[PDB]
C-alpha cells in the first residue's frame, strides 16, 4: 500500500540489472512455458497462401535477478518497463507480416511475481505462410501451422514448454471462418537441429475442412444443368437444322462464358484443380453433342434410317456417360 | 498568469512522480470514466467482415498525485507530456487495425483540474472486426460491436463506467451511411471473468439495416424481366422451331451472363445467401421453359391435339408457379 | 555573419523555454494566422468517399519568449528545432490518412523573426472525407472540404484566421483534375461551441463540377444505339418468326452484357444513381419491343389485319416513347 | 592508420559544431552539386498518373567547420554520423511517396575531405507524379519530370548545380520499361520566385515513347475484323432473312463484347482517348451494317428491283467508307 | 558462470569502442562472409515484375577490437547490442521494398567469440526487382538474381566472399513455388568498377521453368475446341444458311468472349507474348471459316459444282493448316 516502498523495491531490482545476459547465464537453460489465447482468424487466402491470425501471447518463465520479498501482491508494472527487462527472443518461423497493436497503449504486459517469475503478454496479429495442396479444391483439407522458435538461443540456454499441456491454447471454438470449418488442433514440442545447433519448437497447427455448400449451388448446379439442356437436340426433329445447331453452340458458349467468369471469381492459382476438371469434364460432352448432331445431319440424306438410329441412341448414352462421368469424380475426390 | 510560477509547479508535480504505479496503487481501484464521439463510419467491408471508425476517444480519471492548489484555471498541458504521466491500458478488443492521428501533431490532448482530476482525449480510426450472418443478404440486420477492456489490470485495480450514462456516446445522428442506415446503438458496462481474473469491459454496439432499394432496380428486376420474356416461348407457334429454340436457349445464355457478373461485384463470401437462392431460383424457371418446349416439340408430330394442351397449360402453370416462389421467398426473407 | 553570436543568440532563447505552456499563458488568446499553397489533388474516389490533397500548411503566430534583438535578419532554423519550440496543435477534422513528406529530409520550416514572429511550414498529403450525393451521378456537383480546427486549446486560448484574407490559398488554378473540373473556392472562418466550449475552425472547400464527355460516349451512347436497332423487328416481315426473335432477344442480351459490366466499371456505390434509372429505363424499351411482336406473332393468324396495324403503330409509339424518356431524363437531372 | 588519432580528430569537428547554421552563415550561399544515378523505373501507372523511381541521390557541396588536417585519406563515416552534420533541405517537389531504405543499414553515406568536402548518397524510391495527356492513348509521348528544390531556404542561402553538367544523371541507358520506350532526358537549372523568395530548382525530364505493338494485335485487330464480318451479310442472298438478322445482330454483339471489356482492362481514366474514338467508330458501321439491312428488307417485296442495288452499292460504299475512316485516324494521331 | 564477471567483460569491451570506425581502420579490407538460409519464395508477380523472398541473411568478420579472453564460451548477446557494435552497410541492389521482422522482437543475432569473430544474422523479408523477358509465356524460363553489394565502403575497406563456397546457401531445394520450378542457383563473387571505385558483389541467381499443364488445361483446349467446332459448317449442307451463318458467327463470338477473360485473368504486361500469337492465330481460322462460307453462298446459286467443290475441300485444307499453325507454333516456342 506504500507506493514509495514499492517504487524503491522496483529500482533496486532494476539496479545492477543487465538486459543483455540471460537468466542463469553460464547455467542451466531457463524454461519458457507459453499459452495462446487465439482472438479469431481474419482470414484464408489461397492467392497468397496464408492466414491472418490475432492472439494473445503469453511467455511465463522465472528470472531470479527480478526476485523481490516484503510484498505479497504481484506486481503489474506499466508495459513501458518491458525494454528494461530480459525477455526471450521467441519468434514465428513461418510468419509473413506480424505486429503488436499499439492503440491506445502497447497491448503488452509485465506482471512479476515474489519468486522471481516473470508474466510477459503481447497481442500479436501475425500473417504465417501455409502452403495448400489444392489439387482436391474445393473438396479440400488443409493443415494450416503457426511455429515458434528462439532466434539466437539454442537449447542449452532456452527451453520451451506449453504451460498447461493441451490446454495451452484457448479460445478456438471461439474461431468463426466463414469458409472453412476447424477439425483438429494440435501442440507438439520438439527441438530442431540446425548447423548452428538445437533449437526449442512449438508448433500450433489447425486442420480445415472447406465448405462445398456454396460451391455446389453456385458452381457445379449451373454446369450441369447446362450440360443437360446440350441433351435436349437429341429430342428435336432432325430436319430443324436451325434449332439444333443454334442449340448446340450456344450451350457451348454458355458454358464458355460461365467457366471464364468462374475463374476470375476463383482464386489465381496456376495449377489444375478439382473443379477445373470437372468444368472441362462438362465442356467435352457439349462439344460431343455438338459434333453427335453434325454427324447425323451429314449421313441424314444419305442414310436416314441410321441417321435416326444414331439421334436415339444419344438418348442414352450421353446421359450414361456424364452419370458415370460423375461417378468417377465423385469418388475419387470424395 | 505567472508562466513561471506555472512551469515551477508542472514541475513540482512530475517530481518524484512514478509512471510504473496506477493511482492509489494499493488500494482501491481507479474509476475511469470514458466518453466517444463518432466522427464518421468510414466503410462497412462484407469481405473482410470489419468496419472502420474514426472517433474522439476521451478518458476521465483522477489522480491524486497530480492534484495542485493555488490555479483555479484548468492546466492545458502539450500532447508531449502524456509520455510521463500514468494512463489506463486502454485497447479495443475487437480492433484489428487502429491508429492515432499525428497530423499535424499527435491527436491527444491531456488536460489537469486543480482536484487531480486527468482528461485524456485521443481521435483514434479503428477497423473493429464485425462476424456478420449473410445468409439473408441483402434483406439482413447486422449488430457491429466495439469492445472496450483493461489489457493488464484486473478489475480490483481499475474499472470502468461510461461517463454520462446514455449520453455518454455522441454522433451517432451524424453518421452517413450510404449502404446502411443506423436504427439503435447501446451501451454496455459489465465485468467479464478470465483464467487471469475479472476485467472491466465496455461495450457500444449498433444495428444495422441494409437498404434494398439498389439491390431491387439492379439485380431482382432484371431477373423478373428475364423471367418473363422465358414465358414468351408459350404464346408462340409450335411449328416455328427457330423462334422458341433461340428464344429459350438465350434466355438461360441471358441469365446465366447476369448471375455470373453479379457474383463478381457481390463480395467473394463463399456461402449461400438469400439473393443466391432467388437467382438459381429464377435459373430453373427459363431451365423448365425451354424443357418444356422440348417435351412438346417431341410429341407435336404423334399426338398435335396433346402437344397443344401442354403449351396453353404452360401458360399458367409457369406465371403461377414463379407467383408462389416469389410469395414464399418474399415472406421467409421478410 | 559571426555563427558564434547566433549560435549564443538562439541557445539563449531555448534555455527556460517551456514548451508545455503556449505564449501568453494566462493572457489573451494567441493568434494564429494559416495559408496554405495547394499543389496538387492526386485523386477524387467515390466509392470510399475521399479525396488526397497535397499542399504546404504554413502557420503564423508570434511567441514572445523567442524574440531576440542584434540580429536584423531572419534566423531560418533547421527542421530539427520545431520540436524544441511551441507550436499549435492544429488538426484536421475530415481527414482519414495524412503525413508529412520526410525525404530527403522532414519537409518542415521554421523561421524566426526579430519581434517574435515565427513561420511553420509543413508539406502534407492527407486524404480527407467528402460525403457524396451521387443520386445525379454523372451529372452530379461535389463540395468537398477541408476543415482546420484545434484538438485541446479553446477559443480564450487560441484563435485562428486566414493570413492574406482570400488570397490566403494559392496554388487552385493549377490543379489537373481529369475527371472533376473546380468552379469555386471558399474560405470560412467561424467558431464551433462544443461540450468542452467553443473552438476556432477554417474551412476551405471546393465545388467540383463532373465532365459529362467520357459518359455520354462511353455509357449513353452505346445504350440509344443498341435501343435503336430493337426497333428494327418493326420494319421486318412478320411471317419471318426466326429473324424478329432473334434481333428482340439478342437485343435485350446485348443490353443485358453491357449494363452488367458498366457497373463492374462504374463505383461499387449501392444506390440508385441517375445513369443506373437510365441503362434500366433502355432495358423496359427492348422488353417492351420483344413483348410487341409476341402480341403481334400470336394473333396474327386469327387477325392478321389487326397484327399488321399494331406493327405500323410501334413503329411510331416506341420512338415518341423513348423521345420523351429522354426528354424528361435530360430535364430533370439537368 | 591510427584508430585513436583518427577517432580524436572526428571528435574535435564534432565538438562546437551547430547543425542549426548552414555553412558559411551570414555569408555566400553555399553551392551544393547533385548526381543521380538511376536505379530503374518501377512503373508508370495511367490511372494514378505517378511513375515510380528508383536511385542514388548524391550531393555535393563544403563545409568549412568540417574540414581537417594531417589525414590524407579521405574519411568514410558511418552512416549515423549524418545525424550530427548539417545536409541540405533537398526535396522532391512532385514527388507522392519517398522513402530511403533500411536494409540492411540505412542506404545513406557519408564521405569527409580534408578541404572541408561533403559527399552524401542517399538511395531513394520516390513515387513523382505526372499529369498525362491521354487524348491520343495509345499513340501518345508523355514527359514526366522529377523536380528539385530546397524546401527552407532561397537562393540567398544556397544554390543548386548539376555536378558534371550533362553526365549528372547517369544508368538512363540501362533502364527497361516494358511499355514505354524512353527517348530523351534533360537536365534544367533555373531560380523560381514564389513569395517567400526565389529557390533553386533542379529538373530532371524523360520523354517516353509509348509501344503499340501490344494494342494493334491485342485491340485494333479484332475490332476490323470483327467489321468485316459486318460486310459478310451484303454477300447473302436478301431472301435469307434469319442469316443476314443473325450475323448482323451478332456482329454488334461481339462489338459490345470486347468493347466493354477492353475498358476494364485499359486505365479508368474518365475522358475521351484515341481508342474510344476507333473503338465506337467502328461500332457504328456495324450499327448502319444492320440498319442497311432493315432498308432492304422493308421495300424488298414493293421494289425487288431497287433492293438489289442498295446490297450490291453497299458491297463498295461501306469498304470505301471504312478506309477513309481509318485514313483520317490514322494521319490525324500519327 | 559468473554474471558479474560476464559483464564487466563487455562493458570493457564496449568502453572506447567507435561505431564510426571499421575493423583494421586504415589497414587490409575486413573480410566479410555471407551466409543465407532461404525460408520460402512468397510470390512472382509478372506484373510489378519482382518476387518476395524471405530468408535468414547471416554476416561473418572478425573485429579485434571485440576480442576478449577469459572466457571460453561463446557470448550471445541481447540483438539490442547491435546498434552498440560496427556492421557492414550491406545492402540489396535490386531490392524494392526490404524489411526486418520484429515480433515479438527484432529478429537480430549477434555472436561474440573469443578471438574477435562477430556473427551477425537476421530474418529479411525483401521485394527483389527481376526483369522478365514474357514474349515466350507460358513457355518461358525467367532467371531472378539477388544482387549483395556495400554501400559506402569500397573494396579497399571491405571483401565479401561466400562463407562455405556453394553451401553458403542453404534451403533452396525446400522452396514450394505453386507456378514455377526452381532449376539451378549460383553463387557468384566479383568485384564492380563505378565512378567512386570498385565495390564487392555477391549475387544469388534463380533460375524459374514455368509450368504449363494449367495452361493447356485452361487456355490451349478451350481454344483448340472452339476451332475445331467451326469446322462442323464444312460438314452442313449448303442450303441450311441459317444453320452455318450462326454456327460461323457464334464461333466468332465464342473465341472473342474467351479471349477477352483470358487477358483480364492474365498479367496486364502490355507486349505480345507467345499465348497472344496462338489466341490471334485460332481467331483467324473462325475469322477464315465464315468467309469461306461467304464465299459459296454467293457463286452456290451461280455454280453450285464449283460451290460444293470449295466446301468439300474446305474439309481438309482447314485442318491440316492448323495442324502446320500447331507445328510450327510448338516447335518455335519449345
Ligand atoms: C499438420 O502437419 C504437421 C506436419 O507437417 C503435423 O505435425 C506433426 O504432428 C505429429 C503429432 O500429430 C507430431 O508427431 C509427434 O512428435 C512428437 C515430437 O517428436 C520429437 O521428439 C521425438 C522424441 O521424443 C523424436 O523421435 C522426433 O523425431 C521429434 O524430434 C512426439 O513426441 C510424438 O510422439 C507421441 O505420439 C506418438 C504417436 O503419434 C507415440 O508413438 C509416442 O509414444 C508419443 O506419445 C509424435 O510423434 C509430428 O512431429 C508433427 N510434425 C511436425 C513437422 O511438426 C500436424 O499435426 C498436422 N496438423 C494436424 C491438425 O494434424
Ligand atoms: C449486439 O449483440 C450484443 C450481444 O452479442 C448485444 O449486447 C447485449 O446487450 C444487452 C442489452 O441490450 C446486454 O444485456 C444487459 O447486460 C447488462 C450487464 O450484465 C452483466 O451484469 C449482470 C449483473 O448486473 C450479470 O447478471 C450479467 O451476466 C453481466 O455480467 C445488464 O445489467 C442488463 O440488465 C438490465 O436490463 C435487463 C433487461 O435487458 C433488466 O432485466 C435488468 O434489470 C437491467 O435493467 C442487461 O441484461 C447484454 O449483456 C449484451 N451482451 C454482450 C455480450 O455484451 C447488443 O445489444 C447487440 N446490439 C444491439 C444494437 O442491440
Ligand atoms: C460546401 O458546403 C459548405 C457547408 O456544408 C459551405 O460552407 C458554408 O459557406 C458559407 C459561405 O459561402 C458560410 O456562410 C458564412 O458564414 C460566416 C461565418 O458564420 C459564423 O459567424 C456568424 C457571425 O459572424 C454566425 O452568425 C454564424 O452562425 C457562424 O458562427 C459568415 O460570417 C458569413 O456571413 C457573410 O456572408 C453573408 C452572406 O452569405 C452575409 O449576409 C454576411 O453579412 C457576411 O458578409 C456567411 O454566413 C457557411 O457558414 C459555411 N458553412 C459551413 C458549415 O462551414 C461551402 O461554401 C460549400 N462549398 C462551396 C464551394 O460553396
Ligand atoms: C517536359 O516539359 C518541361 C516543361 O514543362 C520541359 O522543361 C523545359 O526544358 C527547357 C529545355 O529543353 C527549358 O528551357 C531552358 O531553360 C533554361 C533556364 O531558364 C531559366 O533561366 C533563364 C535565364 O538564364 C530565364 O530566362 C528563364 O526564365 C529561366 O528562369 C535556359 O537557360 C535555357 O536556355 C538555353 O537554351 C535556349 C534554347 O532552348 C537558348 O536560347 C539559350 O541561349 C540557352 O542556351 C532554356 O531556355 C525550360 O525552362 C524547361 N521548363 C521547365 C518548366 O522546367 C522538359 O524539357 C520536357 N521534357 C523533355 C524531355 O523535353
Ligand atoms: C542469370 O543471369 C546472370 C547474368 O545476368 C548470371 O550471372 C552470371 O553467372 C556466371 C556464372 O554462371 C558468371 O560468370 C562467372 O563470373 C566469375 C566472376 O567474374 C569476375 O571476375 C573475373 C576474374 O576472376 C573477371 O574476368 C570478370 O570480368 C568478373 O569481374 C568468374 O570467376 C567465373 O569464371 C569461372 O567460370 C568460367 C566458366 O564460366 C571459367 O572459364 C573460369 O575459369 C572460372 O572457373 C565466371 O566467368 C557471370 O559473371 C554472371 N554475370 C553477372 C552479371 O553476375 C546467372 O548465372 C544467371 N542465372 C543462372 C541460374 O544461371
Ligand atoms: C512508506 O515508507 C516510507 C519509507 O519507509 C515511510 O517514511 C512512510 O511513513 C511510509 N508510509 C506508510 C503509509 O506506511
Ligand atoms: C512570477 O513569480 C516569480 C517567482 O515568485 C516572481 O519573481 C515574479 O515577479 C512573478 N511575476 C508576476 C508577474 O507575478
Ligand atoms: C564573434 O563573436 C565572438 C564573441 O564576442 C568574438 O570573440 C569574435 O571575434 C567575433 N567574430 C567576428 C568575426 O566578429
Ligand atoms: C596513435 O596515437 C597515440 C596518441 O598520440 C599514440 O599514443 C600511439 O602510440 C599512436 N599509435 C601508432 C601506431 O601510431
Ligand atoms: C564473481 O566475480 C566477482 C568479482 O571478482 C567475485 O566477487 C564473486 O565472488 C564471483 N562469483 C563467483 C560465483 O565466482
Amino acid at each position: 500500500g506504500n507506493m514509495s516502498f514499492v517504487k524503491e523495491t522496483v529500482d533496486k531490482l532494476l539496479k545492477g540489472y543487465d538486459i543483455r545476459l540471460r537468466p542463469d547465464f553460464g547455467g542451466p537453460p531457463v524454461c519458457v512455458g507459453m499459452n495462446i489465447d487465439i482472438a479469431s482468424i481474419d482470414m484464408v487466402s489461397e492467392v497468397n497462401m496464408d492466414y491472418t491470425l490475432t492472439m494473445y501471447f503469453q511467455q511465463y518463465w522465472r528470472d531470479k535477478r527480478l526476485a523481490y520479498s516484503g510484498i505479497p501482491l504481484n506486481l503489474t508494472l506499466d508495459n513501458r518497463v518491458a525494454d528494461q527487462l530480459w525477455v526471450p527472443d521467441t519468434y514465428f518461423l513461418n510468419d509473413k507480416k506480424s505486429f503488436v497493436h499499439g492503440v491506445t497503449v502497447k497491448n503488452r504486459m509485465i506482471r512479476l511475481h515474489p519468486d522471481g517469475t516473470v508474466l510477459y503478454g503481447l497481442r500479436i496479429t501475425t500473417t504465417a505462410a501455409c502452403m495448400m495442396d489444392l489439387r482436391r479444391y474445393p473438396l479440400d483439407e488443409q493443415n494450416c501451422t503457426l511455429e515458434i522458435e528462439s532466434y539466437g538461443y539454442t537449447t542449452d540456454d532456452i527451453e520451451f514448454y506449453w504451460r498447461g499441456g493441451d490446454k495451452a491454447v484457448t479460445g478456438v471454438e471461439r474461431i468463426e471462418l466463414p469458409q472453412f470449418s476447424i477439425v483438429e488442433h494440435r501442440l507438439v514440442s520438439r527441438n530442431v537441429v540446425f548447423a548452428t545447433g538445437a533449437y526449442p519448437r512449438l508448433s500450433l497447427s489447425f486442420r480445415l475442412k472447406r465448405n462445398i455448400g456454396y460451391f455446389i449451388l453456385q458452381t457445379y448446379m449451373p454446369s450441369i444443368l447446362i450440360t443437360i439442356l446440350s441433351w435436349v437436340s437429341f429430342w428435336i426433329n432432325y430436319d430443324a437444322s436451325a434449332a439444333r445447331v443454334a442449340l448446340g453452340i450456344t450451350t457451348v458458349l454458355t458454358m464458355t462464358t460461365i467457366n471464364t467468369h468462374l475463374r476470375e471469381t476463383l482464386p489465381k492459382i496456376p495449377y489444375v484443380k478439382a473443379i477445373d476438371m470437372y468444368l472441362m469434364g462438362c465442356f467435352v460432352f457439349v462439344f460431343l453433342a455438338l459434333l453427335e448432331y453434325a454427324f447425323v445431319n451429314y449421313i441424314f440424306f444419305s442414310q436416314p434410317a441410321r441417321a435416326a438410329a444414331i439421334d436415339r441412341w444419344s438418348r442414352i448414352v450421353f446421359p450414361f456417360t456424364f452419370s458415370l462421368f460423375n461417378l468417377v469424380y465423385w469418388l475419387y475426390y470424395v
